[PDB]
């Protein structure tokens, strides 16, 4: 399981070092792809595989289903975690999430989310209460 | 099955001593995270695991689902219960729930909720009848 | 199966002697918690376990679901039935149901309900017909 | 299966003799409780067991469900069928259904219904057609 | 499977001779009960057992369900088919269906229906088309 | 597979004795006896007993406490019959049935996979004459 | 040889036979079932597959007027034909007329079955009929 | 698992060279067919098989289902991937997608999509946000 918030820094080669606590969870490689609200998601391949199936339960004959699948999977990537537990983030992905220097990794149980510290805080700053949001589920 | 109410105190080092009755239930570590109505939830890891699944059953393509999951899992933590049955409560969590000194532990079968004594009493003070509430389920 | 009505007395030490017919059903200990309409329910732990699950099928993201779970499980207790088949009723529970002296135990198949004789009679006094109530189910 | 109509008499000691055809069906004891329209139902414990479960499928958080369950099970009883195939009918039940002298036992497959002859005839005298009632199922 | 239409006679002792084609299907005894539209239904006990179950899927807490069950099972009877394959129809049932002399047995796959010839012809004379009726299923 | 599928149209004749000769292709499918009963739009359906058995069950899924279900069941099963196919593969059609469908001389048997339908030639052509398009009817399913 | 795909232009000879495209011949064993399709086309299936297609119908009322018209219009016209050694199929006359078959056929694979079309009718079908996207959106 | 974006060229003989990463996934042959928004899909035959089944869950008695199936499968093609990992794209398909020189292969987990670079870039240029689209699923 993946939980918690971590504050790390994007190094000069666009890599991120997995927090050791987290590094355990991930084997030799991960699938990265772009998330919602400008964040980049990280997953073990096995989990990436199961996330995807949750999509195939979507029409596909529906225009939006295709836009969604296109925006997600054409940007997913497969990266290897190096011995030091670092992940080189793809160029395009570094841009999609406005990554720069100062990353926040948040555990999402299933996956990891990589954010730009300022964007993440803004996200948190806006966005309603845990109670307000939950009542609507 | 965690049941009952317990009055306890947050010590100087922000630790809480599990009620012995309750300490049995909890093995070496637990997951903590913030709950609803400002309370902090405690769970055996495997129970936290099952709680999460109950979420994945939520859209995810929905904005609210994401806000909910981010609000919850970003603040979950994994704490070790020490030999004496004490748990050091993370600072951020100490603030989320206005924890101070004088905590209330309530069993919730599934998990534990840690409350500020005043807040919890006010919560009970407000909030309708067991019957009024049940009729709406 | 727990069936029937039994008139008993709350002794000096706040204990209740299980009717022997009923004592059988219950092994070494029971869970007690407060019921609806001021009554205190009694169950075999295994049965309390099954009763709880029937709750987990409730939202949880819903405010009312939490109120309900909090009002119920924070007052559940786990009591041991002594050799003479007596159960010491927790103070808080003795107060919730206006227990005093002169109890009524009614079998509810699944559980047992402990009433204040007066309250129970009034409850029966009010409350519509078996047919009137069944027609609405 | 319990079928048919039987005219019998409530003896002086409030006992009823099972019609022999019927006595077969019932082993050593039965559960008795009050029925709808003032009648008293009789069942093999095993069957009473199954009947109850059909209730557990009812809210319980609903006020009516609790009234229904209290009205029914608080009056259920467990009686032993004597060697001569007689069942002593509890006093309270003798009153609920205006039992007196002259009973009617009607098989309901699942259970037996004990009626006051006059009340039953009046029930039949009123009540719509088999077709009219069926069309509404 | 019982099929066909058969013209038979009610003998002076209120007996009917099962059609030989039909008698085979029916072992030593049958359950009889009153049908819909004044007809009397006949079934092998096993089949009656399965027909009943289809009812237990009806509320029971509903007044009409009870009237239906009562009207049906209070008149069900269990009759032995004699060696010559005859069935002595109970008095009450002879009157319910206005049985006189001149019966009509119709196969209903599941059961057999005993009708008064005239009543049946009238039933057929009224009642809409096979298509009209089917369209509404 | 021809022993498992009744397909096709066959023009045949109702002989003097009210018998129909099963087309040989079809006769294979049916064993020694069949169930006959009246169909919809005046046609008479034919089935292998075990198939008739499965058809019926599909009915038990209907209320029964419902008046229309009973009328349906009565109109169908009171007129079902069980007929033995003779050695020459002929089936004697019950009188009542012969009348229900206006059978006379000049029958049409159409394969309906599950069962066979016997029609009066004129009636069948008229049925076909009316009735909408394959497309129009399917759009409504 | 597992799924039928593609478009094929072929000819209906004077004896009313069509030659299965070889690619498609594999897929079909000794015989096929033919029947009339929608939009005037004639469908072809291995019998096992025809069997499976029918079941999908039994999931339809039957007590419903339309269900009967549909079944009558389809199965009364199905036919069981043998694919000769050269891989040809002799199309039943009645079917030849239902689809306005003449000379110049189009076979399109439909995974499950094959559809035999009149070249002109098929082109027109295609000329009309909306976009892949427009149609999909409505599923 | 097909992921990513790849820029490639349609050679003179209308062939495309599978990116090596991708060539692994695909065995000896693929099925091609035309996709939505003018793109051509590619799949291992087994996957093509599974994608089709997802269609059979559509009416068939519905005019649109037939159009959709006709438009798709009448243009599917089965192509062999040569030793050098090249696929000869059917002329008709080359025209459907306005393929020319300069293709973009995007992974779609399930299949591959072949696009004309300009068309693909325009598609992306228009088309709403990842979030906006997801919200509607």
């Amino acid at each position: 399981m993946l939980l918690g918030t971590f504050n790390i820094t994007l190094d000069a080669k666009n890599r991120i070092s997995l927090p050791a606590k987290l590094r355990a969870f991930f084997e030799g490689s991960i699938v990265i792809n772009r998330g919602f609200e400008n964040c980049l998601e990280v997953r073990k391949p096995q989990d990436f595989q199961k996330y995807f199936e949750q999509f195939n339960s979507f029409p596909s004959t529906q225009k939006d289903t295709r836009t969604l699948k296109r925006l997600i999977f054409a940007n997913a990537n497969f990266v290897d975690v190096d011995t030091a537990g670092r992940v080189l983030i793809p160029n395009n992905l570094i841009n999609d999430a406005k990554l720069d220097k100062e990353i926040v990794l948040i555990g999402q149980f299933d996956h990891l989310e990589i954010w730009d510290k300022k964007l993440y805080e803004d996200y948190l700053a806006n966005s309603e209460s845990l109670e307000t949001v939950a009542e609507r589920m």
